[PDB]
């Protein structure tokens, strides 16, 4: 059957596309750019590429654009999202494109399940943490405005696209699941740097700006991940917001875990304002777990994959 | 430094991209449809692609669509033309883009103001098509449109399109003060990158599969090989004392000659002992590459190697069978 992954370009849209070709899918890759060589040869380097990978030039913030690649298609899976004005620039375009993709789905009369690739940042953004977060909980949008931490207009942006979204599924008898990663981290297949293993691998670049959301950390591997994402848009008993997290650990845990690992790097011992008596907090993946999926990799191999995809391409030194 | 390569997807200029990135240029390949995987892996997948290729999309059909590719080069390679399809309105679909394309390319060169020299891939078909087959043509020849027009053969579009091109760039060339060089290949034949059977294949290859609307072509046959057509390309490219047209062609020889050959060293097909319309006391007409060798040139592939290059590629792709019954 053919499926539409949007973001084809990037850390999670790539690896799926890869995964749902190995399982012998027909894929549609929507990019912005297909002359950007960079970001489409690693497409068009997977196996069955030839075959059974077709590309799509679309753009969130053009309506109707993602309507021909999701016509004929049986499956979506969106995992793209927009990257001076966040509300306009960021915000508005994330709700307007997801709700884009659902019009795009609806309009194509073919689609049995759109699948979409929420955040943790959907969940956990309020002033005080609990110990477990599950489906039921969401970010609080007033503490995101009015306090404005780093990446709140993604916080923002998602919780509202995903609301947004909840809304039109309901109305339109459209099978709408979504899925909550939380920090994805593991092997890549682009050659840039992908985002969320700038923050897993900050304890390691002393890129203190990305320590805030590994504080009190949940962790998830990326192909754990992409087969989540395929067994929801399979399993047919799947229902509702699916969280995706394997671990959770605070940052003394995570740092202590690659010190260990990595005597290489300058991993330090402390950090600023986290005793170890910081709780952890944990992301529940038992409705998920529940259904039947199982997780296959360990914290030890997220950072693993990781680092040696890293270095292997250059975007870590090998020591410090 | 950095090139621009049109109809980068194809035979000839796929393989001319490969060569020019193995030389440690940059290269600018441009495509009407970037989105075509069959026609961009192979791209994509040559070797230092991510660090020295781009990819453009433009269209000779498209007025201006090669300006943004070109400004910044050194060097452009035209090398597309409209052969996709047999057209019913060869006049607007085939003749006016080719003609208007290679003027629009040429002045794309003018406004980029970096643009040293242009290499213009041309036709053995804007040289020899007239009635009477000269023994031995060269760069003084052209084609004869009243012929072209007249007999209206296979092929009279590409013979037309490419001659009024080539006539119209010269032209222009000349009033604009434009580094302009023709080469003209004959049969191109080789291995090749592309997942498609190269048009000129279908060609070549005709004495096996008995394609028959292919021999008129090769019955008074020149060949030469793809990778020295390419050398001979960026040879030009970099020679400075090159001016004018060049014929680059390596072999002649008439078709009774190409299938015993085909015939020996390929028991395992069935090509044909005779041909309609053939005897062994026709006239080879032989293509005279003296002017490129003169520079300095070397071909280095026989027919031989032509040959077997391209039978062993189409065969490991799937596109000739390994043998007949
Ligand atoms: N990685 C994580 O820890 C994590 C965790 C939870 C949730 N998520 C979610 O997962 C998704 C994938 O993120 P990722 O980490 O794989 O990010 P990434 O590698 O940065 O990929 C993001 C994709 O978004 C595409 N994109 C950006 N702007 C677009 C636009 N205006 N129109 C269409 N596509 C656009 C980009 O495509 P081009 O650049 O080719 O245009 C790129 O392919 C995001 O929705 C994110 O919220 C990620
Ligand atoms: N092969 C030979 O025996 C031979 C002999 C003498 C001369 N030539 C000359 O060599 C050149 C290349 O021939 P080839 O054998 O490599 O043929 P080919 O494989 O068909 O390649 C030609 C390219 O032209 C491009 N093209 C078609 N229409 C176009 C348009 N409207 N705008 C821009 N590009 C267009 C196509 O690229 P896309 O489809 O990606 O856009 C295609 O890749 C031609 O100019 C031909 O006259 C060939
Ligand atoms: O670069 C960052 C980033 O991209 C996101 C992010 C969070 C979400 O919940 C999303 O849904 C999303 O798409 C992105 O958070 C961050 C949080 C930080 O503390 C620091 C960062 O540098 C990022
Ligand atoms: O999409 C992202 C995301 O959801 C989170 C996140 C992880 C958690 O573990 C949370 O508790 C949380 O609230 C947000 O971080 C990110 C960090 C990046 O660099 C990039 C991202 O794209 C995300
Ligand atoms: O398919 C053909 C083709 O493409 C060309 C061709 C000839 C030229 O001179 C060109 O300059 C050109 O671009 C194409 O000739 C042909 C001649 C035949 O008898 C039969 C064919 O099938 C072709
Ligand atoms: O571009 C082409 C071309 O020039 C010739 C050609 C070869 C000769 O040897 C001649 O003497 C001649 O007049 C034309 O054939 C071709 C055959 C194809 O299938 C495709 C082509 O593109 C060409």
């Amino acid at each position: 059957e053919t499926v539409c992954v949007t973001g084809a370009s990037g850390f999670i849209g790539s690896w799926l596309v890869m995964r749902l070709l190995e399982r012998g899918y027909t894929v549609r890759a929507t990019v912005r750019d297909p002359t950007n060589v960079k970001k489409v040869k690693h497409l068009l380097d997977l196996p069955k590429a030839e075959t059974h990978l077709t590309l799509w030039k679309a753009d969130l913030a053009d309506e109707g654009s993602f309507d021909e690649a999701i016509k004929g298609c049986t499956g979506v899976f969106h995992v793209a999202t927009p990257m001076k004005d966040p509300e306009n620039e960021v915000i508005k375009p994330t709700i307007e494109g997801m709700l884009g993709i659902m019009k795009s789905c609806a309009a194509a009369k073919t689609v049995r399940r759109l699948v979409f690739t929420s955040s943790a940042g959907t969940v956990n953004i309020q002033e005080h943490q609990l110990p477990v977060y599950d489906e039921s909980c969401w970010s609080d949008m007033e503490f995101c405005r009015a306090k404005k931490m780093t990446a709140w207009m993604y916080f923002v942006s998602k919780t509202l696209a995903e609301q947004a979204a909840w809304k039109y599924a309901k109305e339109n008898n459209i099978d709408f699941i979504t899925i909550i990663p939380t920090l994805v981290v593991g092997p890549f297949i682009m050659s840039s740097m992908p985002p969320s293993l700038i923050t897993a691998l900050s304890p390691i670049t002393g890129n203190e700006a990305h320590y805030s959301i590994i504080r009190q950390g949940q962790f998830v591997h990326l192909d754990d991940l992409c087969n989540a994402h395929i067994y929801l848009f399979e399993n047919p008993k799947a229902e509702g917001r699916y969280i995706c997290s394997s671990h959770d650990c605070i940052i003394l845990d995570l740092a202590k875990m690659l010190r260990e690992k990595y005597p290489e790097y300058n991993i330090p011992t402390e950090f600023k304002g986290v005793d170890e008596n910081l709780k952890s907090v944990c992301f529940s993946s038992k409705k998920l777990t529940d259904l039947g999926f199982e997780f296959k990799y360990s914290l030890e191999d997220m950072f693993t994959g990781a680092v040696d995809t890293c270095r292997a391409k250059g975007l870590l030194p090998p020591s410090h």
